[PDB]
């Protein structure tokens, strides 16, 4: 709906979510994209008018999403989804290539919380799975699921990677 809060700069969406730890820090809570059904991503959504924070709209997502509890315990700051939206695709360098210039889509405000608890009934617990994953597993579900901004905002996180 129009609820929906964007850069006032850039007009990218304002989004917030959570990297879900477990207290040994050894796994990542991980949930299915509504969009997509088959890819692994972590709870996250876009900030509404009334909220007066991002720490509120990373908890109330992976409330709504996750059926997650927790503390924050670390802001892990922002990454941006610079997916593209046909006439020159491409801007090379002479050692380099890159994407034409663009606005990013989506401006993610990402914190790190640890897991109290995990509830079996949650708003989209019929439209959703979720699971822990070690960083490895994490790490390929977020490649998998073509989202590096996300793999970004984990590999700021505490989640052990030494597996
Ligand atoms: O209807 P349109 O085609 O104009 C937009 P679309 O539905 O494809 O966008 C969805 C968005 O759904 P919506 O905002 O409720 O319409 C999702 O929103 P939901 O999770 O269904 C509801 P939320 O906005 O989180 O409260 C979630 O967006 P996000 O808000 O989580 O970033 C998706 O992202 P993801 O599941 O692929 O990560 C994002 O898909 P993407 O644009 O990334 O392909
Ligand atoms: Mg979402």
């Amino acid at each position: 709906r129009e609820n929906q809060v964007y850069s006032p700069v850039t007009g990218a969406r304002l989004v917030a979510g959570c990297i879900c730890l477990t207290p040994d820090k050894k796994q990542v809570l991980m949930i299915t994209s509504s969009a997509h059904k088959k890819r692994w991503i972590v709870p996250k959504g876009g900030v509404e008018k009334d909220e007066p924070n991002y720490e509120t709209t990373a908890q109330r997502e992976t409330w709504e999403e996750a059926g997650c509890i927790g503390k924050i315990v670390a802001n892990l700051g922002t990454v941006e989804d610079m997916r593209p939206p046909d006439i020159k695709q491409f801007e090379n360098s002479r050692k380099d290539s890159e994407v034409a210039k663009h606005p990013p889509r989506t401006e993610f405000h990402f914190y790190e919380l640890e897991i109290e608890n995990l509830l079996d009934k949650f708003p989209e617990c019929h439209k959703r799975h979720r699971k822990l994953y070690s960083y490895t597993e994490a790490k390929q579900n977020l490649i998998d699921a073509k989202r590096p901004e996300l793999l970004e905002a984990l590999n700021r996180s505490a989640i052990i990677k030494d597996d």
